[PDB]
């Protein structure tokens, strides 16, 4: 199954440490996030919100970037990676109507997304889910996990991404910080 | 709603003229195709199959290409566009694991998909839907409609595309030919 669901409420494998409502309407604070590998139609009881998305193909990265990533990126579920952060993102209509060279140019040529992210590996593990195509309120679910040593660096990465040209198209962002139970 | 459904069976706005099972397991012949702008979970009565897909953002076209397309491409549902073809396509795992530069290059640099397709406009109208990300048996549903004067041309276009480098990655294909009721 390529589909993943995230349920904020009273049960799950993860404890909510905090939520930061960076841009746009926020998400309700909950005790726990429950993560599931499947679609969930039936909104669980005592649950405040459901996010979902799917794992998909590469949209921007070129072969050499892929090779560079594969050489250093960590797997998910390292025993040390007890902190995680879920970050939903929505981009503007003006971004989606742009052609594929335009978007590519803003993503790497101008914003150096891949080159910047590479500096935070192997400390940081990541997964990217897509959800615009499902009718969701957000366009993406981003997932990051790392050992506590790396929390500082991760915060530094967030402030850099948000200073890029790419982030000018971002109209909605929440940080859900988590601790593995 | 970005989601479109196509049910083969005994009702619909389109009459099946023929089905050609070009490559891989085919689709059951039926009398009609019903086309709905939403999901359909409830497998309709006396229906052989259901295909679905969503409209999405541009994946390969650059700005200059988009501009050429917009100069000439016809709208859907022109009075004279009484013939239609629905063509589901699946591409190989080996296609999907390639990077974004690699697929772009096979699609345009080697195959000239857009340049070739542009020679058949404005006779031919088209819609493109994606469905690998939904877990369908096909990766894409393609939709073409035109007046009968353009049938022979459309047939020439199919044979050109299928000789392309792109089409070496196609592992499943069906043409469903239709007539508007
Ligand atoms: C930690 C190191 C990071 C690396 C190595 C990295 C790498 C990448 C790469 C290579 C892609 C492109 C995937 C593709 O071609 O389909 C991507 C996409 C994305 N990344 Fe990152 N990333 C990192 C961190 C982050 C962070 C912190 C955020 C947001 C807070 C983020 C948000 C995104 C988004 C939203 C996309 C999808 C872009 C789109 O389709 O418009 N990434 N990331
Ligand atoms: C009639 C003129 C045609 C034009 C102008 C045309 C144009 C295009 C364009 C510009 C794209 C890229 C969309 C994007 O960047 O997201 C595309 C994708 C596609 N076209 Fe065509 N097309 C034509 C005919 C056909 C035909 C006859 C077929 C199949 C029999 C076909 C199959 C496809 C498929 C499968 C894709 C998606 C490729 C992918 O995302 O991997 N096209 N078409
Ligand atoms: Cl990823
Ligand atoms: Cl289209």
């Amino acid at each position: 199954n390529n589909r993943y669901s995230f349920i904020g409420g009273r049960t799950g494998q993860w404890q909510v440490v905090k939520i930061r409502n960076v841009l746009g309407p926020g998400l309700q604070l909950v005790e726990k996030v429950n993560i599931l590998n499947g679609a969930v139609a039936e909104i669980p009881l005592d649950s405040a919100w459901r996010l979902q998305g799917f794992a998909s193909n590469i949209r921007y990265a070129i072969r050499t970037e892929l090779e560079a990533l594969q050489a250093v990126q960590p797997m998910l579920n390292r025993a040390e990676a007890i902190l995680a952060v879920l970050i939903p993102i929505k981009k503007s209509a003006q971004w989606w109507e742009m052609a594929q060279d335009e978007r590519r140019d803003i993503f790497e040529r101008e914003s150096h997304h891949t080159a910047v992210g590479l500096e935070y590996l192997p400390g940081v593990a990541r997964r990217l889910l897509h959800c615009r195509d499902l009718g969701e309120e957000f366009d993406f679910l981003t997932w990051f996990e790392f050992a506590p040593e790396h929390s500082s660096a991760f915060n530094e990465l967030l402030l850099r991404m948000r200073a890029s040209k790419e982030w000018e198209y971002v109209e909605r962002e929440v940080e859900v910080w988590l601790k593995r139970l």
